[PDB]
DNA sequence: AAAAAAAAAAAAAAAAAAAAAAAAAAA
DNA sequence: TTTTTTTTTTTTTTTTTTTTTTTTTTT
């Protein structure tokens, strides 16, 4: 059955081309390179984790030699309250290195150890909201001893426990704001997630004026938003045979969601 | 005594479908398929517990094999004061899992092993 | 150079299809199948445990669904003196299972969840002499609880160890025994190996009388030493700039040796 | 490239002199001679970790003589919420000697060994 | 503010092997 | 005497639980 191909593309999500992440990975690659820690501030919603992804994907683990592979980029996600043991043994599972058991100092001496044996020229803390005060640290302690850059990904809550401790606000001062998708901005955006994401057979001008202001009254600039509406009304269509989403199915989901 | 036995029906459980367990079932199949968490708010002894009762009737896992039984749907009920490890120890024993003993990190893994296992 | 690359081909790891192998493969599935235990008693160097890893690649950990991976096949090499806590930490490893912390008592039961995930109707253990008497306890408590085809891999030590348990060798009593290469079946496989791993332009001639002289002494129809020393003795004729061995090498070989 | 090796310069850590770590290294000199203990107090981001290290770099470990040997300074970095352990555990290690397996007693008097043998 | 949930550090209890050396014994 | 043969005798690696103390969190 046909519909059931569109059905599984849409249950899928995907990666959409954007103006936002581009200028992240170009903004990522310099500091890479100066060896420098940033910080990542934006609400939620905003393609921040996806375009976190997308850099990483590019720099793989090389290994050519018979010695251990260098990983340049080490991507990891502290869980809610994430102490420092925890902390330091997510980065040794990344690195697929045996994980010792002791106290946090011998936690320690391992990390540093898997992380200078390989390259790892970055390194990403994700939704560091949830990461314990007490963590931030140990965090710049690898920070100013391996010369290892660090960008955490945060949302505004960062800025308020970052300011906190003096030395974790200094070592982080810099950094890169997301926002939210507004005017033109906004509807190129839908437009362009029409012609790329939706495989609707007809489409349904979501730029025309009738219908793109409810697109934009009710993402509110929320990508993320913007992704579940389009993708759940343009699924409903089909079982009752559209070839294309009508202004009353993109009114129907928005109320529910 | 027949009178009795009358008595023991009355006072024991039973079930009367209700228009708002019709159409919470039918909200809560939409959700389900379409993997969507949501609220369900409202005035107690409305039928909260025959509403879940009778929809975790409809779905009953199967295990036919020594893998993990094919369950659709978690059911729990935290109590009072319920903190996480509380949550993450029922959703193991719903599951006829053994609770591991630790942290609450831990307990965090063995949740997510456990609920990846089944279809959930 | 060239050469260089001709001669780092050699030094590579293949496998041979042999009357043996054919033999083992067909025997293992049947008793897989039948979800009985089995046993494999041979001398050393003949490839028995290249016929494990290779009806191990013969059947693949299929992923269909979301659902834990259907893994059919277990293979554990221990170490010596292993212990109760590092055979189940080793089924756990192999089935790509976290290693939890916590008693032996706890331990003993975390791989008995994780078997049942994945079908692994069939474990094999190599070197199954090197293991402790109070192990095969626990080894044969999987034969008796679940119906796993357990394969033990050893030489005769094994077979010495397992007599002194009935039921043990009642568990165990089905066994299948290897042989040597010797006379014409020996010349078959030496022929055979110079044309499917021999990675030299022109043929030797491994099946004359002379090579089969040097090659009988220096094998005694052991496959490892073939196979070790037909390698060397290309890379030595290799050395000289020759497209084949010479006698005088393999002669030279066999006199290392 | 020749501006790459320039740049590369650029990037690595050189050490400059200044009149603050000049006092800093008369004061710690005078300090040493009369084995009175001091503090250091300043801001972040002010040098004076490097100034110290300089200090270091003053005197090293004279080994001429046949015996240990002789380290006149040492210079540990402690890590966070350091104990009484592995402060006694850097220090012995500082002094290229091996860790010995047992409690905090048995490191105190490890430590003191260690430090009574060379000058310290 | 003042009770309730969370990482280091000491301290106690128990088999299961293995080797070596000596002493006695038997034709 | 040569060897056997045992028989003691003596000398050696893994596993587990239980307090206390202390520092952060919440309420
Ligand atoms: N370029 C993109 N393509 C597809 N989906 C996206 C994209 N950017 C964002 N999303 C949607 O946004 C959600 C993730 O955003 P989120 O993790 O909240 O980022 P942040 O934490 O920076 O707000 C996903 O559900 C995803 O579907
Ligand atoms: N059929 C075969 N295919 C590939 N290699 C083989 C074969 N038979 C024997 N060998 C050789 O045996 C060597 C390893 O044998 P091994 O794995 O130790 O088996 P086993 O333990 O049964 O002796 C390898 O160097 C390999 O070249
Ligand atoms: N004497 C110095 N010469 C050159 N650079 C210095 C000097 N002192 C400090 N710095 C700069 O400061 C950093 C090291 O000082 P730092 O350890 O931060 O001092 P503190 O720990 O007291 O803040 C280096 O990156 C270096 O660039």
């Amino acid at each position: 059955e046909w519909l059931q191909a569109e059905i599984a593309r849409l249950k899928g999500k995907s990666i959409v081309p954007l103006q936002q992440v581009k200028t992240l990975h170009d903004w990522l690659d310099g500091k890479r390179k100066a060896r420098k820690s940033c910080r990542v501030v934006g609400e939620s919603r905003t393609g921040k984790t996806v375009a976190c992804d997308a850099y990483r994907y590019r720099h793989k683990p090389q290994q050519e030699a018979g010695r251990p592979p260098t990983v340049p980029v080490v991507y990891i996600r502290p869980h809610q309250k994430c102490g420092p043991k925890d902390l330091f043994k997510k980065i040794t599972e990344y690195l697929k290195y045996r994980v010792t058991k002791g106290t946090v100092s011998d936690f320690r001496d391992r990390t540093i150890e898997v992380l200078k044996g390989c390259g790892v020229e970055m390194l990403i803390i994700d939704e560091a909201d949830r990461l314990k005060p007490e963590t931030f640290a140990d965090v710049r302690d690898i920070a100013e001893d391996l010369g290892i850059a660090v960008v955490l990904v945060g949302t505004d809550r960062l800025d308020a426990v970052i300011k906190r401790d003096e030395q974790v606000l200094e070592r982080f001062r810099a950094h890169l704001r997301f926002g939210k998708l507004s005017g033109e901005d906004f509807k190129n955006t839908v437009e362009m997630w029409e012609q790329m994401v939706l495989k609707l057979p007809v489409s349904s001008n979501l730029k025309s004026k009738e219908m793109l202001r409810i697109l934009t009254s009710a993402t509110e600039g929320y990508i993320g938003r913007l992704d579940e509406i389009l993708r759940e009304a343009a699924i409903r269509s089909l079982s009752r045979g559209l070839k294309k989403i009508d202004k009353a199915v993109l009114q129907e989901v928005a109320k529910e969601y």
